[PDB]
């Protein structure tokens, strides 16, 4: 028959869909969700056999073991055990595009369990198998004959085995299939996996038992009274004494019961639904669920005999909440959110797909830590304990259908295809039927990047009728079409339209106002986060916060996609798409994380963490003005330090409480500051410290933070006299100057300070040079490859340009004797095949103190693509083990990325000035920094830095950061100006005009000496 | 203005001036200029300046220099945004060329007095037998700063002796959105701290 290539075909002998169900026979233990013994894992290990094709499947597989087969844990992804190639791509499908067919060679994955089974279970009542998750299709045998079949690799297949069991020995076969027609609709970019990577379980029911469950709550004008409404679905014998209870419970106590036997309403000229009965429970002044407060109730369903015998219960967390939209508005509890999300792909390093509690416990503590209150579920429906860990933690959370045909021309083939209708239906609706009860989700997706077809407005009604308590939303054919509640664009610019053809992507701003436009707009995917990158970060949450109707957005994404692979020493690395042999691939492309794969920080998540505060701060005068974001919750975790330093020296500091009410506005009047007696800038920092620990965060938690210039004092005053003076030796090679043990030599026939000593030791390795370029970032690269170039990215122009073969033409070379000084000045022109793209113009100044004042005039030719950087490097003889910097920090920051990071005085490690992105770039930059302090030398000015063992050359020529070598000494960047670093994609330039180095002329002048 | 350093060093085929002053208000330094002055053998003055701005001071309206010449000259010739007047926030009309025009067009005649006739992304200057050359914004005409400040009408004004000459390495907006509260962009604001302009004074 062939049912993996027939799309008609999705399941045989499938059972219904439905909540969790765990069979309780104990009310107690329905209450507190303690394990249920009806509930039995099927998790540990299995025998497996991997296969080329399924006709290469043995007949005897179905009835006896095989010798051949090794025993491997369940649930897992086969590939992680390294029985094929994970591959990876990203639009482009990783088959043949022939739908519905599949290729021939289709690995096929042999799983078979020997278990006992207890003769109780068979006795009486239903025993069920549950498939949480098999990739991509599967047929399933028990005891040699078959029992069903299934596609969807993101929800549970279940199967009646009553009637396939015996009392004792059972064997369980099943055939997994690493391609299908369910292919077609499971094209995310992500690796491609296969396997029963989710849990298996037996599920024992009676007879007569609770087939469906859906839990609602209605609300009053001012939420101070709801309903709950329960209705309760049977399956089974219809019988006179049956009865449900459906009892709420606020802890360990009972706020409501209600009790009927079964009957519902009359709904047609037919009757009703006998096998059905609807429960309304009113609750008073409830305790509502958000993010910011995740009250839960527990609901108990008992059905059970007039009498009281207890039939069986079930049971769900509830949290009472309504999510509306009005007037353009999405709505929470009456109030409008402000969605600080991130995009979350089930991914672990070692793992695979296959997901756990401690991982999703860590991710989400470290959301919710980051500022962090959503979740999209990218691209499909969640292992079923991440929603129950968004319930109980709080986060707001974007269910998503398993549906994506990225690969498809044009992208809604199928989706508009009436045939592949009822296969998409069942994405949808089965989705819906299991996950509904829960709080956390508050929006539906219909699924993603598969272009706008009629398919998705007739699933878009669907949801609506069957749910009406939550906003559907979609992105495919442009963000904004008939079946979308909500704007919902993909890499929307904040203040820049991008008019594609058909699907354009106006700026956000634009895009509300557009005529006959009413609705909310929340960004499904903004700020690719690949390598170094969310630049401009801010601009997206200055827009949020100034306009009602953008609600907010999900980062791309949380988790960089990479695996673990091992060298010849058995030492550990991070790989990407191509290094496990798959092409074509699509690269470092599955590394867009805010976070390493082991869930270490990249620099920019401080940047998301600052702008998503829910504190905002201003200053007038002596006053600090602080204005809550929180919609329903007090300030009663919070405490406000102020400090006051100059310089990076504390002067004065303090704290205060915080007593802000949601929306609410508190003024903090700071005591007299004395005025100091050094010259320098005051700085003013505050920080919101949460005092108490809570279930998401430790004590001392620090959830926001801001900084303000205070009064400044210009040093006026004149340095004492320096009484010796430098004197210059002359050579035809070099101008040396000598002052005591020191010396400076610039080499005449470069131009350049090649040399300094102090006594015998020698300074320099390379010498002092112009820098104009950087390593490029994944930004400035986009989708370039050296066999498919894009003209338009930023290192492709730097190439063209000439600007990394740039050759130092020298122009001028002269010294000059003042009374108390030796002045060197120097012109340099580089040039690439005869055009002049930059020229500096330098002054090196020496006095008697051992200061050298460098000053550097630049000029960028106007034609040639904006620079990404106008400084100097040299490559230092010292290694030392500290760096110390009054500049913004601790963290790497750059010009558009740089909100985060304040002014003061920092010492980190030396290895800390490095950012190991996996793809090596230019990293570790700090700005705004006017001191900067290594082994015995100084740097004074107003300019940005990095400082680690590795050049920009050794960066920008190594593929991978475990191939990078210390380099003898160290690499000093020092850079009056900086480019941006971009985001707001990574396929197209996105560093903003006003981060761009375009002013023509630049100048900038720094102090180096001893320390 | 409060003189700070005022040296002067002999070279090779140059000498060198370099000053420093602070300009006080109650005992608050407001602004510091460094400059420097080389005069070589080719009778050229270059003229470098950096300026430093208290960061808790109001931005000011200018970083630049001034003086009265003692010769009128009939024509102003200029290589840079024209021809007419200009400000940082409203040049978008004109045009970058070279522009050749009556010094009596180099003013315009504001029924109320003000700071007027700027012509922004200058390169080259010329009036009488001068040449300033670099990148700046410029006016020139009979009236000083003061007269314009003091006098409330325009058939008031007086031309005085010679012609005033400000020279702007930087130019505050003007703004406009309104007439009765600030209305300068702050990226037309003068907020950078520290300034950086450098001249070349020559004879045609
Ligand atoms: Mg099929
Ligand atoms: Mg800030
Ligand atoms: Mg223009
Ligand atoms: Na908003
Ligand atoms: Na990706
Ligand atoms: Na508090
Ligand atoms: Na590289
Ligand atoms: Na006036």
């Amino acid at each position: 028959r062939r049912d993996w290539e027939n799309p008609g075909v999705t399941q045989l002998n499938r059972l219904a869909a439905h909540p969790p169900f765990a069979s309780w026979r104990n009310s107690e233990e329905a209450r507190t969700d303690r394990p249920s013994q009806q509930l039995r894992s099927l998790n540990g290990e299995w025998r497996f056999a991997w296969f080329p094709a399924p006709e290469a499947v043995p007949e005897s597989w179905l009835e006896c073991d095989l010798p051949e087969a090794d025993t491997v844990v369940v649930p897992s992804n086969w590939q992680m055990h390294g029985y094929d190639a994970p591959i990876y791509t990203n639009v482009t499908y990783p088959i043949t595009v022939n739908p519905p067919f599949v290729p021939t060679e289709n690995p096929t994955g042999c799983y078979s369990l020997t278990f006992n089974v207890d003769e109780s279970w068979l006795q009486e009542g239903q025993t069920r198998i549950i498939f949480d998750g098999v990739n991509s299709a599967f047929h399933l045998w028990c005891n040699g004959r078959w029992v069903g079949y299934g596609q969807d690799s993101r929800l549970p297949s279940e199967f009646d085995l009553s009637a396939f069991l015996r009392a004792g020995e059972n064997r369980l076969a099943v055939m997994v299939l690493r391609w299908s027609d369910g292919s077609y609709l499971e094209d995310q970019d992500m690796w491609r996996m296969s396997g029963i990577f989710r849990d298996v379980s037996l599920l024992h029911k009676p007879t007569t038992q609770i087939s469906d469950f859906h839990v609602a709550t209605r609300f009053n004008d001012d939420f101070s009274r709801a309903v709950l409404e329960a209705e309760v679905q049977m399956c089974g014998e219809l019988r006179d004494y049956l009865r449900v209870t459906v009892s709420l419970w606020q802890g360990e106590t009972q706020v409501a019961s209600g009790t009927a036997p079964f009957g519902g309403e009359i709904i047609d000229e037919r009757g009703g639904y006998a096998d059905r009965v609807t429960l309304r429970l009113n609750v008073e002044n409830p305790k509502l669920w958000s993010a910011e407060i995740p009250n839960l109730y527990r609901a108990v369903v008992e059905l059970h005999t007039a009498d009281g015998t207890l039939i069986e219960a079930e049971a769900c967390d509830v949290g009472f909440r309504e999510v509306r939209i009005e007037n353009g508005l999405l709505l929470l509890n009456g109030k409008p959110l402000l969605i600080r999300g991130v995009n979350r792909h089930e991914h672990h390093p070692l793992h695979g797909q296959v997901m756990d509690e401690q991982t999703m416990v860590q991710d989400i503590l470290l959301m919710k830590q980051n500022n962090f209150n959503a979740v999209r579920c990218s691209h499909y429906p969640n292992h079923p304990l991440w929603y129950t860990l968004c319930d109980r933690y709080g986060l707001y959370v974007v269910d998503e259908a398993n549906i994506q045909t990225h690969g498809m021309v044009p992208m809604n083939r199928l989706t508009d295809d009436p045939r592949w209708l009822p296969a998409m239906s069942e994405r949808v609706t089965r989705m819906v039927q299991r996950d509904r009860n829960h709080p956390s989700v508050i929006i539906w997706s219909l699924g993603n990047e598969s272009g706008h077809g009629a398919n998705h407005d007739a699933l878009y009604r669907w949801i609506k009728s069957v749910d009406p308590s939550r906003p559907v939303q979609y992105e495919g054919g442009g963000a904004d079409t008939t079946a979308t509640d909500i704007i919902c664009p993909m890499y929307a610019r904040v203040d820049e339209d991008q008019p594609f053809p058909a699907v354009p992507k106006w700026s956000i701003k634009k895009w509300l106002s557009l005529p006959g436009e009413t609705r909310p707009l929340i960004l499904c995917e903004y700020a690719h986060a690949m390598g170094n990158s969310l630049g401009g970060f801010a601009k997206y949450w200055q827009a949020f916060r100034q306009y009602p109707r953008l609600q907010g957005g999900f980062v791309w994404d949380w988790v960089d996609q990479s695996l673990i692979k091992y060298d010849e020493n058995g030492n550990p690395w991070s790989a990407y798409g191509g290094d496990f042999g798959d092409t074509p691939n699509d690269r470092q492309f599955c590394m867009n994380g805010l976070v390493f794969a082991d869930r270490t920080p990249h620099p920019a998540l401080t940047e998301a963490k600052h702008q998503q505060q829910f504190f905002q701060f201003r200053l007038s005068g002596q006053t600090i003005e602080v204005t809550s974001e929180y919609l329903f919750r007090h300030s009663d975790n919070e405490l406000l330090h102020w400090m006051v330093a100059l310089d990076g020296k504390p002067l004065a500091s303090g704290e205060v409480p915080l007593d802000v009410a949601p929306q609410g506005k508190q003024l903090i009047e700071l005591p007299e500051l004395p005025q100091p007696e050094s010259a320098g800038q005051l700085w003013l920092t505050v920080r919101v410290v949460q005092p108490n620990a809570t279930a998401w965060s430790e004590a001392g938690h620090i959830s926001a933070w801001q900084q303000w210039r205070l009064a400044e004092n210009l040093s006026v005053t004149l340095p004492a006299a320096s009484h010796a003076i430098p004197h210059l030796t002359t050579s035809e090679m070099d101008f040396c100057i000598e002052l005591g043990n020191k010396r400076w030599q610039f080499n005449r026939q470069s131009g350049f300070l090649s040399q300094m000593w102090i006594g015998d030791k020698k300074q320099l390795l390379t010498p002092l040079r112009d820098q104009f370029t950087r390593a490029p970032l994944d930004n400035d690269i986009g989708v370039s490859e050296a066999t498919r170039i894009d003209p338009n990215a930023w290192v492709e122009r730097w190439k063209a340009a000439g600007h990394y073969q740039a050759e130092a033409a020298l122009l001028q070379c002269t010294a000059d004797t003042l009374a108390d000084a030796v002045l060197i000045t120097t012109a340099h022109a580089w040039q690439h095949q005869g055009k002049t793209l930059f020229i500096s113009r330098k002054t090196y100044r020496i006095d008697g103190s051992g200061q050298m004042a460098i000053t550097v005039d630049v000029e960028v030719a106007s034609d040639t693509p904006h620079p990404a950087r106008i400084g100097l490097n040299c490559q230092l003889a010292q290694v030392a083990e500290r760096v110390n910097w009054l500049g913004l920090g601790p963290q790497e920051n750059y010009p558009d990325r740089l909100t985060a990071a304040c002014f003061d005085r920092w010492d980190l490690p030396l290895s800390d000035m490095y950012t190991p992105y996996v793809f090596p770039s230019e990293n570790g930059l700090r700005c705004g920094t006017r001191e900067l302090n290594y082994g015995p030398h100084q740097w004074r000015g107003d300019f940005q830095f990095n400082i680690s063992r590795y050049s920009q050359q050794q960066l920008m020529e190594t593929s991978h950061r475990h191939l990078l070598h210390a380099e003898e000494g160290t690499w000093l960047n020092i850079d009056g100006f900086h480019m941006g670093i971009g985001g707001d994609d990574s396929w197209s330039p996105s560093v903003s005009a006003e981060f761009q180095l375009s002013a023509g002329r630049y100048h900038y002048q720094l102090v180096w000496c001893q320390k």
